[PDB]
């Protein structure tokens, strides 16, 4: 069966663009791979949207090579905050994180 011989794959730390309905490709990066077959996650991933530092789940069909689409998707937008992402993806692709839990058993400061 010859049905378009193409099988791409992304990994944590990879710089890609995520397409959303009503919005243009937003500069993003991979933060985690798919579990296996749990919850309502067919083949999505946790991508980080620079500028706003927001995260969401999208499939590979909605993800594209940043460097490759940088010139096409790397341009200011009316949604505001888009440009801010351009600077981050270039100046700091590892900006922001998942978050840490301060004080679990006891606290000292507050």
């Amino acid at each position: 069966m010859s049905r378009s011989n193409r099988q791409k794959e992304y990994k944590c730390g990879d710089l890609v663009f995520a397409k959303m309905k009503g919005y243009p490709h937003w500069p993003a990066r991979i933060d985690e791979m798919p579990e296996a077959a749990v919850k309502s996650t067919a083949n999505k991933y946790q991508v980080f949207f620079f500028g706003t530092h927001e995260t969401a789940f999208l499939g590979p069909k909605d993800l594209f090579p940043y460097e490759e689409s940088k010139e096409k998707f790397g341009k200011p937008n009316k949604r505001k905050g888009f440009s801010e992402g351009l600077w981050e993806i270039e100046n700091n692709p590892t900006v922001k994180a998942s978050g840490y839990q301060s004080s679990q058993k006891k606290s000292c400061a507050e």
